[PDB]
C-alpha cells in the first residue's frame, strides 16, 4: 500500500522460503549463497523441507550473546541448487529502536501477509517461553500463532525475525550484520 510495505514484498518475493520441521512450518529468510535463519525453536535437524522440497541441512547454529545467553535466532545452511540473493547489506550493525516496521509472513496458512506493527523497541531482555533470551524487539500488536519467522522490516532494513508474543505485544530476534560475516 506504501513504501514500508514495497520494501516488505521485495524481500518477501526474493529472499524467503517456506521452512517444515516435525514443529511445523515457518516463514525462513534467506541472507546470502545458502544460508538462512530460522527461531531455535522450530528445532531444525539433518533433514528440512524447504518449499516441501527434502533438503539436507549442511549446518545449524543456534546463536547465544558472550553473556552465553540465548538469542532464538538459528542460522541454517541448506543442501540446495540455488543461491540467496545476498542482502545482507540490508541488517543494522548496531541493536536500535525504529519508528514505522512491518512484519511479512509466506506460510501454507498465512501466505502474502503484511502487518504494519508500527513503532519497534529495543525492549532487551524477555522470559521467552520460559527462556532468558536477549537482543528483542517489542512492538504493540497481537501476533498469534503461525506467524513466527515472520520478517521484521523498516523501508531499508531487515530488522529482525518474529519469534513470540503475550496477545498484546509481538518479539522479535534482532538480525544484525555481525552475525552473518563470511
Amino acid at each position: 500500500m506504501g513504501p514500508g510495505f514495497d520494501f516488505a514484498q521485495a524481500i518477501m518475493k526474493k529472499n524467503t522460503v517456506i521452512a517444515r520441521t516435525e514443529k511445523g512450518e515457518f516463514t525462513m529468510l534467506g541472507v546470502y549463497d545458502r544460508v538462512a535463519v530460522i527461531p531455535t525453536h522450530a528445532s531444525v535437524g539433518e533433514i528440512i523441507y524447504i518449499n516441501d522440497v527434502e533438503t539436507r541441512v549442511l549446518d545449524a547454529c543456534a546463536l547465544r550473546d558472550l553473556t552465553d545467553t540465548n538469542l532464538e535466532i538459528t542460522i541454517v545452511k541448506l543442501d540446495r541448487n540455488q543461491k540467496f540473493r545476498d542482502i545482507r547489506h540490508f541488517l543494522p550493525r548496531c541493536e536500535d529502536d525504529y519508528n514505522d516496521a512491518v512484519l511479512s509472513v509466506h506460510t501454507s496458512k498465512f501466505p502474502n501477509m503484511y502487518i504494519p506493527v508500527g513503532q519497534v523497541t529495543n525492549y532487551g531482555f524477555l522470559n521467552l517461553g520460559g527462556t532468558p533470551t536477549h537482543r528483542i524487539l517489542m512492538y504493540n500488536f497481537p501476533t498469534r500463532a503461525g506467524q513466527c519467522g515472520g520478517v521484521v522490516t523498516t523501508t531499508g532494513k531487515v530488522i529482525g525475525i518474529h519469534v513470540g508474543g503475550n496477545g498484546a505485544q509481538g518479539f522479535a530476534a534482532m538480525l544484525l550484520h555481525s552475525y552473518f560475516t563470511d
